[PDB]
């Protein structure tokens, strides 16, 4: 996260880490056994860290859980990041407290203007490699379509929105991957792309969750 502030221990409940040795990538917890990612965070290997503030002290709280599947979605696309979301099954199912604890699922998507939180432990400049122990937040806006794509000529699907700041200075980066956008307590984004991080210009680009509630859904039931 460029541009933003603490957030807290244990503010973001939902927050999860995606582990392999190292953090690689961030995640969202949607029920006690699930979590929902970025697609273009798939590996073998991948352990879950819920209830992480210092990701590299044990501070209490933590609950580390490996992945017994992860499902990218079947129709994803390396090259043009479409359908950028993947679901991590966890192999024991969590201990939902105040600390750990899901996060909703929308019911319609979100319109332009709407003011949603992104957090991460992803890079902090925008020039160079800073990563942060603790979790970072940053309160951003939801921008219009024509914004969005003029931003990214061609290159802006159905699937994606823009989030952020024209001006620059403020964004997700690298680290930030897959990590959630929650808008009115519900998920509306995951953390996909962009061209560099808080250039002017250049807004962050989220996967567009509520177009893909009823295949989490479907997903989840049947595995
Ligand atoms: C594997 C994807 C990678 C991903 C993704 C990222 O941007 N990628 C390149 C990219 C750029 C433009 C694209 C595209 C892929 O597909 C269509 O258009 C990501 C990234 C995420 C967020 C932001 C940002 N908010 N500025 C910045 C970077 N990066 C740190 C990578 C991990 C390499
Ligand atoms: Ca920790």
């Amino acid at each position: 996260i460029v541009g933003g502030y603490t957030c807290g221990a244990n503010t973001v409940p939902y927050q999860v880490s995606l582990n392999s040795g190292y953090h690689f990538c961030g995640g969202s917890l949607i029920n006690s056994q699930w979590v929902v990612s970025a697609a273009h965070c798939y590996k073998s290997g991948i352990q879950v860290r819920l209830g992480e503030d210092n990701i590299n002290v044990v501070e209490g709280n933590e609950q580390f859980i490996s992945a017994s599947k992860s499902i990218v979605h079947p129709s994803y696309n390396s090259n043009t990041l479409n359908n950028d979301i993947m679901l991590i099954k966890l192999k024991s199912a969590a201990s939902l407290n105040s600390r750990v604890a899901s996060i909703s699922l929308p019911t319609s998507c979100a319109s332009a203007g709407t003011q949603c939180l992104i957090s991460g432990w992803g890079n902090t400049k925008s020039s160079g490699t800073s990563y942060p122990d603790v979790l970072k937040c940053l309160k951003a806006p939801i921008l219009s379509d024509s914004s969005c794509k003029s931003a990214y000529p061609g290159q802006i699907t159905s699937n994606m929105f823009c989030a952020g700041y024209l001006e620059g200075g403020k964004d997700s980066c690298q680290g930030d991957s897959g990590g959630p956008v929650v808008c009115s307590g519900k998920l509306q984004g995951i953390v996909s792309w962009g061209s560099g991080c808080a250039q002017k210009n250049k807004p962050g680009v989220y996967t567009k969750v509520c177009n893909y509630v009823s295949w989490i859904k479907q997903t989840i039931a049947s595995n």
